[PDB]
């Protein structure tokens, strides 16, 4: 297994804390995209991992991340806008927060970053 998580303690408190009063998956993206946004100390930097070059190397872009984007688009990822400080530095574009590494942020928003992304890499079910 993935064991990035292998104790259930997250998984109960998870679903007794953010998701209480959500039954169903685009509910739950809800839950997760309003605490997630609410704690972001945005804006902040991260490193855009993209993986998706033609020989799926992974690929490093410095971005400003300013914050989640609109919910509207979060019923599925929790989406981020970001502008290519690593090159165009005058435009925006989105990316899945999913595919970004945090830096140079606070503690809480690094720590919530990392929980999407350990939950998402132990399952995707919501």
């Amino acid at each position: 297994m993935a064991s990035v998580e292998r104790d259930e303690t997250r998984e109960h408190r998870i679903e007794t804390e953010i998701i209480v009063d959500a039954e169903d998956k685009e509910e739950r993206a809800m839950g997760w995209y309003y605490y997630l946004d609410d704690t972001l100390e945005f804006p902040f930097m991260g490193k855009w991992k993209k993986k998706s070059r033609k020989t799926s190397t992974i690929e490093e872009k410095t971005v400003e991340v300013l914050g989640m984007a609109p919910d509207d688009e979060c019923l599925k990822d929790m989406y981020v806008e970001v502008a290519d400080i690593g090159g165009k530095d005058d435009d925006v574009y989105t990316a899945k927060l999913s595919d970004i590494e945090a830096i140079d942020v606070d503690d809480d928003t690094q720590e919530a970053i990392a929980d999407w992304l350990y939950w998402l890499a132990r399952g995707y079910k919501f």
